[PDB]
């Protein structure tokens, strides 16, 4: 007769968190009940309250929740609730038990292509929406669900993008029965790109105008209707995303890896991991944080240049957080060309994986840093995969059919045509074998 | 009191640290018979006297009580050690007891997400304890990975014992082939796909291709193809994917053990298994059964085999009380369903799709088979067979991401001979505040009279 929510409702909160200006002096502070958006905001937890419990207490508390199907600890994010949204009521949490993603030992690729024996991939993309964003959306949508119930007018959530952010947002909104709206220029509508929000019941508007005319319409609409924008409560999603780092540690029985390579499409990622590794060390779960590499596609943004110039010319798509993080962990930034990224992807896939392009960027960077002697053959290294390879089948098909203009596709493995003659078949097989 | 761990060591070397007599073993046995024949797993038998089944020495296993097994397995949860980091190998003693960890080929498959379908359960079925076992949320996006790690590990073992095995072959284009080639690539074992040229589809073969499989586009049909395969394998040491079929079930059954483990060893009332491949339902039965026989739990759940309408004679036989059943091979499914007081139900193409759209509307992103499973669940709910509070688990065998075209077609009302009654296409609107505000107002249902 009872659901898991009842089961746990059967059992003062010392923990809390608040918005704070990202990296400031004694500054100000906002509440999560508010919709502040700005200087970027950062979520700050009461470290004083948390330090009242030692490292062993936190390691054990979290480990005791591993493998459970209870509410809401069955989630890799909520199993660390005290460090994410300490004050939310379990009744408001919107979760699909995201997290607890596969931590894969890349034995063959590590050894055959990098002379490594301890290379791993954190498959954040192996989840229900096929994206790392689910970790952040469970937090954002839960908070929105909380505010909604406190009768703080919130008729729905809005979004103006067509990628993974939108897919994860609409999936969680649908889960809580919260209206989800997607605002897009008609010429940007692609059934393929919108398959998830669409399947998830989102209200997708094909507006006859351009991006600018669209942003203008959104601003006007949200100005008169209680509709929060996806990338508005951006700071909140990092609280969910940072648990992936805590998870890596937990999965290694609380041993800190030497290197963690994070593909930086969204530069908030690297900061989220840093935030997660950092909270673990500050609270004594572990004694150190790993050095991190921000792997970027060539010419994606000025981050790589600044890194090469020792950060000297850096002045606070917003690389502030990434710079801060990399500085704090003696980090590094490396690039990968379109062709390196794709060839690395084909090489990884040839060893049995089925990765996303970003992971190709991460592995290219790993290759380079290996040659440069920065990363040792025996360094325990973790590459973060943020999206399921299945989302990039067209790209793989193009590469393997040598259909990518201005690229050799040197590792393509197209089907081999052969006549239905025992002799002919035996000959091609003989060569292959 | 032990030597410090070496930095050049991998988790595989790290566990080689072990030496007495292994009390556990398994062998091929004729499926469902009386006292008799047997063959080793190192052998390549396929039929007997016809299906083979893997039998474990229950005598040896029963020497350890239920609590010992529950605790041994639970102690491996959340670990990244070799090979226990795998949801399959964490139950090694019950899968391939004699294989050496050095021969195991694994990508730490298993430990898949067990999701509480709160909203769908309550809103569409009046249920409070409905769950989905996401076997499809894995590296190849398929449930087959649980079986291929076992099959490819065994093949890898036989290969190293110098028992000639130059590679593995396959004549299909679906998930089986994707999982097979991924694991083969992982062990550096040649993988070959034999297909008629007219059946080659880059989209259907993206994984074996990306995984380095040797894909042959043969100018002939299916029959000419099977003939060629029969000939090739007769002169070359190449095992066929669906040849060592029995072995795959050993891996697949761990999904059932995992469901129990995830519910803190509490047996669900119902488990609904979409039966495209009829071996699935038997694998789950095998898993639940072994847990009860060894005392981990004291009962098995009742099961439902959810089939697409007219997929095979299983549904009919079930309706005729199995009376007319005479031993693509439904023998295993029948046996299992009989053993657990099981049920068979159907779903039409449209019911399956509508159910899929309804499930997705609550936040999921399921495969068509899950639609079949939910349609069956709906029916059994109406019939009163399944109670509103029954702890029920629906098994999803493939990631919804593998069926985006299908969803796109349905939501764009482009599926011939179907209403697509729950399609949710994008809504066209003019760039006018008033216009936009009007559609949103309607959507948000902010009217008090037509609320």
């Amino acid at each position: 007769p009872h659901r898991t929510e009842d089961n746990i409702r059967d059992e003062v909160n010392p923990f809390s968190a608040k918005y704070v200006p990202f990296n400031a002096a004694p500054g100000s502070t906002e509440s999560y009940s508010l919709d502040e958006i700005v200087g970027l905001l950062d979520v700050e937890h009461d470290m004083e309250a948390l330090k009242r419990f030692d490292g062993a207490y936190w390691r054990d508390l979290f480990d005791s929740r591993v493998g459970k199907s209870t509410w809401p600890y069955g989630s890799g994010v909520w199993s660390k609730k005290e460090w994410v949204l300490p004050e939310i009521d379990d009744d408001d949490i919107v979760s699909a038990f995201e997290g607890n993603s596969n931590l894969f030992w890349a034995e063959r690729f590590g050894k055959q292509f990098l002379g490594m024996n301890d290379l791993w991939v954190k498959h954040c993309g192996i989840s229900h929406t096929g994206s790392f964003k689910d970790l952040g959306m469970t937090v954002l949508v839960s908070q929105v669900n909380r505010l909604r119930k406190m009768k703080r007018p919130v008729v729905g959530v809005g979004c103006a993008s067509t990628g993974d952010t939108s897919a994860a947002l609409s999936a969680y909104c649908a889960s809580a029965g919260i209206p989800s709206i997607v605002f897009l220029p008609a010429n940007k509508i692609s059934m393929a790109q919108l398959v998830q929000p669409i399947a998830n019941g989102a209200f997708v508007l094909s507006i006859d105008t351009d991006f600018d005319g669209c942003m203008k319409l959104i601003r006007e609409i949200t100005a008169e209707l209680p509709i929060y924008l996806a990338n508005s409560l951006n700071s909140l999603r990092l609280e969910g995303q940072k648990t992936a780092a805590i998870e890596i540690l937990q999965q290694f029985d609380w041993q800190v890896p030497d290197w963690v390579i994070v593909p930086g499409g969204n530069l908030g990622n690297i900061y989220a991991f840093y935030k997660g590794f950092k909270m673990c060390q500050e609270l004594g779960l572990v004694d150190r944080i790993p050095r991190m590499v921000c792997a970027q596609a060539a010419n994606a943004n000025p981050l790589y240049l600044h890194y090469k110039s020792g950060w000297k010319d850096f002045k606070p798509v917003s690389i502030d957080r990434a710079v801060y993080a990399l500085k704090k962990c003696n980090g590094i930034v490396e690039e990968a060309t379109e062709e390196e990224l794709m060839d690395a992807m084909a090489q990884a896939d040839s060893t049995g994986m089925f990765i996303c392009p970003h992971t190709g960027v991460a592995l290219t960077a790993l290759f380079k840093l290996r040659n440069q002697g920065v990363i040792a053959p025996t360094d325990r290294t973790v590459v973060v995969s943020t999206a399921h390879g299945l989302k990039f089948t067209q790209s793989k098909i193009d590469y393997h059919s040598n259909a990518i203009p201005d690229m050799a596709c040197r590792f393509s493995n197209p089907p081999v045509d052969v006549k239905a003659d025992f002799g002919a078949v035996m000959d091609v097989l003989k060569s292959y074998l």
